[PDB]
C-alpha cells in the first residue's frame, strides 16, 4: 500500500522521503551477498543537482500501516543524526509497487568486519585501536542524543574511502549480561556490546566465543568468565574491554571515558597503514 | 527526559498529548492488577472542561529516544481509530520525572476474559456469541485501516457498562504461519479471533491445558485443533475451524465472519446482557 498513513505523520516524514523520479536502483548490480540482505547500487539526484552514487538496500518484512509508520519514524530519528562516526540516511523511498527503500551513502570499504578478517589488508594494532577509537566517537555522540544501538557488531561498522568508520544500524553473544535475563536495553549495554566489537576488532574478525552454544553463554558469562585478551591487543587495551564486561551496567565505563581513554592509548602507538 | 525528540514529530503528536494540568491520577486507586500490570483510576479534563471517569497506565519501561518516539507513533495510529468496538486512546501523557502514562475510557466490566471466567456471571450461548460478534465487528474495521493486531485474545477485551465490547491491546493464539515466519497479518488476527471464540463458548477455559508452550508448533503441524465446546453449537464450530486452516489465504475474512456469526447470533433467543 501507498500512503495511507496518518496525514500529521506523513507530514513529518516528507524531509525523509525521496521522490522515485529522483532515484534510480540497479537492482542487477547487487552490491553485498549476506546479513545485509538485498543492497544495490543506486544513483541519487540531489535536489541542488548533485548525481550521488549511494546503497540501496530493499526493505523486504514491510506490509501493515504499523510497519511502514514504525519504519518512518525510525527514519526520522536517523536522518537528524549528523556525525562523521555515523551512518547518514540520505532518506528513504516509498513505492505503490514492492516495499520501501532505505537510501545510504556509498561506503567503499564495506563492513569493518569483512575488512579485517581478509589476508589482503594488514592493518597494524594502530589500525585496530583506530577504529575502535572511531566508533567509540560515533557510540558517544549517539548516547548524546539519548539513543540506544541495541545491535552494536563489527558486521554493523562501516568504512569509507576515507577509512572513516561509520556506525551503522541494520545477537546474544554481544549483548550484556542484564539483556539475557531482563531484556534490558541501555547506553551501558552498548558499552558492553562497543567491549566485544573491540575484542573483534583486536582479532581481526574472529567469531566471538567459538566454543559456548547461543543458549549456554548466560551460565558461561556467570562463571565469571570472559573474552580471552586477543593476539593484537595490548595490556591497556584488554582492560578496558573487562571494564565493558562488568555485571552491573553502573559500573561499567560511559562512551565519554572510552573515547579519551583509548585516544590516549592509541597516541603511544605509531606505524600506520590505513590513516583519519 | 523532555522532548529532545525530532520538532517534526513532536508537531504530529501534539493532538494526541494531554497537559497534564487537566489530568489526576489516583496512584493509589488500582484499577487492574495482572496482565495489564499496574492501572489507575483517572480523571481527565476534555478540549471542553469536562471530568472524564478513565484508566491510566504507567509505561515503566518506555525511556531512551527511540523508545519514546516509537510510543508516540502508536498513539498517532490508535488516536485516529474510531469504532464502537475498538477501546478509544483518550491520550498520552509525558512526564518530565517519570514514564509516560496512557490515558483510556474507564471500562466497567474490565476484560472480557475476567468476566466470564467469574461465576457470578451468567451469559448466555447468545450473550458468547454476541460478544464473539461485537470483536469481530472491531476487527473488521481494524483491517479495513490496514492494521494488524498481533495479540487478539479475550483478555485482550474490554467490556464498558453498556456492554460493549471494546478490542484493546500469547503462543497458543498464534497462527501456525506465525510460529515458523514471525509473520503476522490479518489472516494471522483471523486465527486468533477463532481461539477467542474458542475462549468465550468455554467461559474463558486455558486452551491447549496439557501441550506444553513450547510443543504447540509441533501439535498443530500434526494436525490436532482445539476440541469443540460442550456448550458450542455446529456452526460456529464450523466458523472456528475455517479461522485455523493452515493455508492463510483460505481462512474467512473478519467481514465474512461478521456476516456469518451475525445470522448464527440471530438464530437464538435468550440475553441476561443486552447491548
Ligand atoms: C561496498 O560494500 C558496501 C557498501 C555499503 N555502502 C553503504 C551501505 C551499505 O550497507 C548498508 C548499511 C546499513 C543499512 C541500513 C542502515 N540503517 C537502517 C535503519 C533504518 C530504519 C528505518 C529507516 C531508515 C533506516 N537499515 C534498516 C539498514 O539496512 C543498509 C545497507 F545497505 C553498504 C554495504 C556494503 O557491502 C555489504
Ligand atoms: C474496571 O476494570 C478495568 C477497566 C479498564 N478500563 C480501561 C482500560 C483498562 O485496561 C487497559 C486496556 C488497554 C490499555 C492499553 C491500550 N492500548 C495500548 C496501545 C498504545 C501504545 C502506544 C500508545 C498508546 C496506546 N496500550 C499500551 C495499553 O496499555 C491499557 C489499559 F490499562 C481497564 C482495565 C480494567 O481492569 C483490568
Amino acid at each position: 500500500d501507498l500512503s495511507a498513513l496518518n496525514p500529521e505523520l506523513v507530514q513529518a516524514v516528507q524531509h525523509v522521503v525521496i521522490g522515485p523520479s529522483s532515484l534510480i536502483v540497479h537492482f542487477n548490480e547487487v552490491i553485498g551477498r549476506g546479513h545485509f540482505g538485498c543492497v544495490y547500487h543506486g544513483t541519487l539526484l540531489d535536489n541542488d543537482g548533485k548525481k550521488i552514487h549511494c546503497a540501496v538496500k530493499s526493505l523486504n518484512r514491510i506490509t501493515d500501516i504499523g510497519e511502514v509508520s514504525q519504519f518512518l519514524t525510525e527514519g526520522i530519528i536517523m536522518k537528524d543524526f549528523s556525525h562523521p562516526n555515523v551512518l547518514s540516511l540520505l532518506g528513504i523511498c516509498l513505492r505503490s509497487e514492492g516495499s520501501p527503500l532505505v537510501v545510504l551513502p556509498y561506503m567503499k570499504h564495506g563492513d569493518l568486519r569483512n575488512f579485517i578478517r581478509n589476508e589482503t589488508h594488514n592493518p597494524t594494532v594502530k589500525d585496530l585501536i583506530g577504529f575502535g577509537l572511531q566508533v567509540a566517537k560515533g557510540m558517544k555522540y549517539l548516547a548524546s542524543k539519548k539513543f540506544v544501538h541495541r545491535d552494536l557488531a563489527a558486521r554493523n561498522c562501516m568504512l569509507d574511502e576515507k577509512f572513516t568508520v561509520k556506525v551503522a544500524d541494520f545477537p546474544v553473544k554481544w549483548m550484556a549480561l542484564e539483556s539475557l535475563q531482563t531484556q534490558k536495553f541501555t547506553t551501558k549495554s552498548d558499552v558492553w556490546s562497543f567491549g566485544v566489537l573491540l575484542w573483534e576488532l583486536m582479532t581481526r574478525g574472529a567469531p566471538p566465543y567459538p566454543d559456548v552454544n547461543t543458549f549456554d553463554i548466560t551460565v558461561y558469562l556467570l562463571q565469571g568468565r570472559r573474552l580471552l585478551q586477543p593476539e593484537y591487543c595490548p595490556d591497556p587495551l584488554y582492560e578496558v574491554m573487562l571494564k565493558c564486561w562488568h555485571p552491573k551496567a553502573e559500573m561499567r565505563p560511559s562512551f565519554s571515558e572510552l573515547v579519551s581513554r583509548i585516544s590516549a592509548i592509541f597516541s603511544t602507538f605509531i606505524g600506520e597503514h590505513y590513516v583519519h
